[PDB]
This record gives C-alpha cells, sequence and structure tokens, in this order.
C-alpha cells in the first residue's frame, strides 16, 4: 500500500504532468508506492482543499502538496501535521503564518528560486557574448511582482559580475507580449548596439523576438525568456529565441518524494531545484 501521497495542481498543462512523471520515476528508483492526486476542476481552490481533506482517513506517512493559493490548503495541512504526517510543500509557498496560527507546520519546502532563474538567464547571455561582452537589457514583469522582481534582481546581479557587460535598460512590460514588443523596440532604437535581452517571462520574450525581427536583427540580438512555455520552446528551436529558463517540475516532485521517503527511514528544510536552460 502507499505510505506517500502527493496533491498536485490540475494535470491540464505539461508542468504538472511532468511533475507527476518525475514523482513516478523517483518512486520506481526508490521502490515505493505513491498516490498522486489532482483535482479535475482547474483553478479551483476549494476542490483542491476538499481533495486534500479526503486523504485524512487514509494512513499516509507523508504528503507532498503544491497549493493552488498560499491559503487554500492551510487547514488540511494543519490537520495533517497534527496527525504526525510528514509534509512537503512543493512549488508555491503555503502561508506559513496562517499555518502556524492553525497549529501546523511543514517539514520541507521544495521550489525554484526565481533569483537563480534570472541569474541563469543572464549567465547564459554572459557566456554567449564571450570575451567581447556588450550591451544587454532586461524586460521586466509588472513592477513589484515577487517572481518578476526576483528574476530582475538575479539577472541584474549576474550581469553586474561581468565588467564588460553593460545593462543599458531594465524596463517593465507587465507580462504583456504587445507591450514587450514596444519596450524592446524602444530599447533597440536607443541602444542599436544591444547584444542581448533577458525577459522575465516567455510571453514577453516572444514579443521581444517580434521587435527584434521587425528591426531586422534576428540572431544578432540574443533573446532569452523564462518559463519554457511551448511557443517559446518552438521559438528556440526555430532560432526566433536564443533560450528560455524553464523550471524542472520533474525534479521538484522527485525531490519532494525523496524527502518524504528519507524522513521515514523547527524551521522547514528549504530545497531549491535549479531551473534548466532550454537551448537549440
Amino acid at each position: 500500500a502507499a505510505k506517500y501521497a502527493v496533491v498536485l495542481k490540475t494535470l491540464t498543462d505539461p508542468f504538472w504532468v511532468n511533475m507527476k512523471k518525475g514523482i513516478e520515476d523517483e518512486a520506481k528508483k526508490l521502490g515505493v508506492s505513491v498516490d498522486i492526486f489532482a483535482a479535475a476542476s482547474e483553478g479551483d481552490a476549494e476542490a483542491q482543499k476538499s481533495l486534500f481533506e479526503s486523504l485524512s482517513n487514509k494512513n499516509y506517512k507523508g504528503i507532498a502538496f503544491a497549493p493552488l493559493t498560499k491559503d487554500n490548503l492551510v487547514e488540511p495541512v494543519a490537520a495533517a501535521w497534527k496527525k504526525g504526517t510528514y509534509l512537503v510543500n512543493l512549488d508555491e509557498k503555503i502561508d506559513m503564518k496562517k499555518l502556524k496560527a492553525a497549529g501546523g507546520a511543514v517539514e520541507a519546502f521544495v521550489t525554484t528560486d526565481n533569483v537563480q532563474v534570472g541569474a541563469q538567464g543572464a549567465g547564459y547571455i554572459v557566456q554567449k557574448l564571450g570575451a567581447q561582452g556588450g550591451e544587454v537589457a532586461i524586460i521586466e514583469g509588472e513592477a513589484g511582482n515577487a517572481s518578476g522582481e526576483a528574476r530582475r534582481t538575479g539577472a541584474t546581479d549576474q550581469f553586474a559580475k561581468a565588467s564588460n557587460i553593460k545593462l543599458v535598460a531594465s524596463q517593465p512590460a507587465d507580462w504583456d507580449r504587445t507591450k514587450a514588443k514596444q519596450v524592446a523596440t524602444e530599447i533597440l532604437a536607443k541602444n542599436p548596439n544591444i547584444k542581448a535581452i533577458y525577459c522575465a517571462n516567455d510571453t514577453m520574450a516572444l514579443g521581444v523576438a517580434d521587435a527584434v525581427a521587425d528591426a531586422g536583427k534576428t540572431g544578432k540580438v540574443l533573446v532569452v525568456g523564462t518559463d519554457g512555455i511551448p511557443e517559446a520552446q518552438e521559438a528556440v528551436k526555430a532560432g526566433k529565441m536564443t533560450a528560455t529558463v524553464a523550471q524542472n517540475p520533474a525534479a521538484i516532485g522527485a525531490t519532494g518524494l525523496k524527502l518524504m521517503v528519507d524522513a521515514e527511514k523547527k524551521a522547514p528544510q528549504y530545497v531549491l531545484v535549479a531551473s534548466k536552460l532550454v537551448t537549440a
């Protein structure tokens, strides 16, 4: 029988499918039975909460979970912690203040570090530009967004380590493809010698690629996105983008399972899973 359960988000896009496959592969490697649940109703906080609650009568030793919101799983996670269940928070961090106030905790949090995501995108640009270096830009998300600001910070800090890389622009395009095209055109007009643009998500990077194409500069300006959405993966294969920085949901799920298995053989353990560069 399964000592371990995982509650994912709805299996309607490749990220959660790939996390499920990574858990299954890790379960094979570790030789353990694991039950993997997701709600059929996508974007549905209470459905996921109810799904989690339905596991209370089963006897899982460990449950890993990727909450839809920071709030929606607080009560079932608290009830599980109080029963002695080993708990691993995956992906988005549960509201720890509310979880504590509910008398619960988690033992581990496995996630992607968005600062490292930005540093990874910027670092790839730095490698690609080699000894000559050159001018670069960041196309930011909505200002103040936690993930976008972390990506901006990580890219900015990484660029700042290379003395012959000059950050000539860092500007918000608000997660909008059309706005990112306009902003990239503005940067291209002001900095015609620009060599690379890191973009805090792929939707914006695809608009940046459109601006670069309109300017006749495809291949002459590197364009690096973030998230690895299918259209960006296709753009990378077609040479319309240089790369995109993708999370590794399979490794997040595998790591989550391994933490639970290892627990069976206080601040939670914080495990960061590196993103993967998608290139041609």
